[PDB]
């Protein structure tokens, strides 16, 4: 396959190691580089946490609305609008907003606690079919990235097929995944990786990751126009703990996807 020639090449001119899972819903064919390797989430993992958040609320429907106390022991090392709001409130609505649209680290926190700590999420992701993905701590801990440690990684098939499941399957109700997808749409930290290599008439809803290790993450919903919409993850970490970051590996991966 040349896409995967280029891809490996790709890498190699990297110096890290890349991994990738593309699913086509026009046939479900798979495209996957290095697809069943483990790679830490980082900010990833703020997919599931809202997700998981959005399913609680089927059936308690008033949950989003719920207010949660900001204080400032909540802070972490980057909160960018729950900073906005220490001494005050914000509706569960909020947080998942603020953590998938500029991965806010203090809302992913207060998700991570209203679904009962890191085995609450992972326990979503076990409930909609996927055994890989691992939660095991909070921010900002969770970004460390250790070659070779498990904790806080899953795959880049598991969280091809766990994102289409929730954005476009029915892991999650009508209303709820409807909002998950707008959400994505509206993501504020995604210019330079995967939709940087594709074309600019393609609608993208996103959520990156970086960490430690030069770690450097994206995952996408690719709405093509007139064209059956494409599932995308990109993760990419490097070899030295304090390896910059490379969201240009990114676009170069969804480019070479595209050109396919």
């Amino acid at each position: 396959s040349a896409v995967q020639q280029k891809l490996a090449a790709l890498e190699k001119s990297s110096g890290g190691r890349l991994g990738v899972a593309l699913i086509d819903t026009a046939d479900n064919t798979q495209v996957l580089y290095r697809g069943d390797e483990r790679f830490p989430m980082c900010s990833t993992s703020k997919v599931m946490a809202a997700a998981a958040v959005l399913k609680q609320s089927e059936t308690q429907k008033q949950l989003l609305n719920q207010p949660v106390e900001i204080k400032p022991a909540d802070l972490v090392n980057y909160n960018p609008i729950a900073e906005k709001h220490v001494n005050g409130t914000m509706t569960l609505a909020e947080l998942s907003a603020a953590a998938l649209q500029y991965s806010d680290n203090t809302a992913m926190n207060k998700l991570i606690a209203q679904l009962g700590g890191p085995g609450g999420v992972t326990a979503f992701a076990r409930a909609i079919g996927d055994e890989t993905f691992r939660l095991d701590r909070t921010e900002p801990t969770l970004n460390t990235a250790i070659p070779g440690d498990p904790r806080d990684t899953t795959t880049p098939r598991a969280m091809a097929q766990t994102l289409r499941q929730l954005t476009l399957g029915h892991a999650l109700g009508e209303t709820q995944r409807a909002q998950l997808v707008t959400w994505l749409k509206g993501n504020t930290t995604g210019a330079a990786s995967i939709r940087a290599g594709l074309p600019t008439s393609w609608t993208v809803g996103d959520k990156t990751g970086s960490g430690d290790y030069g770690t450097t993450n994206d995952i996408a919903v690719i709405w093509p126009q007139g064209r059956a919409p494409l599932v995308l993850v990109t993760y990419f970490t490097q070899p030295q703990q304090n390896a910059e970051s490379r969201r240009d590996v990114l676009a170069s991966a969804a480019r070479i996807i595209a050109e396919g």
